[PDB]
């Protein structure tokens, strides 16, 4: 599979967009209210070497938004969380100033909580992201793929 | 694309939708989509035209659907008024294992594409998959689903 090389979390702060997902499982993402259909809108890179990841999503007919803290790992691409059901955040790949591929998982049943997201700088479908995304994802079992057009990428939360 | 010659009088018999695939998000998310038809079953008429008997989760249960299919000039496309759609183009098909085809509504073809990966058994056959992914590299998907044998037998009959 997948994974990034001495990785830099500081080059990684700005507002990102989500611009494609999947995940092993079908219910975790089919719907809106999905409890993985989250849009990441922005990364924090502690100065500790932590992360803190700032994500909307579709809550009681309204865009709500929420905080994940990920704690650094040993490894510098892996960290550990506690939200969503996950508790562990692999990032895949980096340029840090135009795309970003990570995946969740929980390492109880990873075949039934693996789920992948694209980011973006831009709210734009930037292609390179989408091949570099396939390119990881042609490797792992996944059951449904979502892409976003810009109408969605600008501002479905 | 665009099954040549195609004899639907040996089409006829159970299918199972292994896998979908649509040009828009809202078209397959959820339960209750528009184009989350479950294909059971199609039955071919002397005058050369296609009954397609689907399943559709409909206000908590399993409805059944009757798309009558009435053909055109093309041999693999068909004319239909369902499901806000009116043509169906079967692309590729070996009678024995797999069928590939896809709705559309003439209107905007754009933001009506759904296609569908059907087979015989209620199996997950992978060269399905493959001819199924490689037909649809020159459609615009933004939502591709693929079920398991657990989902494969209980789509209802």
């Amino acid at each position: 599979t997948q994974t990034m090389k001495g990785l830099d979390i500081q080059k990684v702060a700005g507002t990102w967009y989500s611009l494609a997902m999947a995940a092993s499982d079908i219910s975790l993402l089919d719907a809106q209210s999905a409890p993985l259909r989250v849009y990441v809108e922005e990364l924090k890179p502690t100065p500790e070497g932590n992360l803190e990841i700032l994500l909307a999503k579709w809550e009681n007919g309204e865009c709500a938004q929420k905080k994940i803290i990920a704690e650094k790992t040993k490894i510098p691409a892996v960290f550990k969380i506690d939200a969503l059901n996950e508790n562990k955040v692999l990032v895949l790949d980096t340029d840090y100033k135009k795309y970003l591929l990570f995946c969740m998982e929980n390492s109880a049943e990873p075949e039934q909580s693996l789920a992948c997201q694209c980011l973006v700088r831009t709210p734009e479908v930037d292609k390179e992201a989408l091949e570099k995304f396939d390119k990881a994802l042609k490797a792992l079992p996944m059951h449904i793929r979502l892409a976003f057009n810009p109408t969605q990428l600008e501002g479905q939360c």
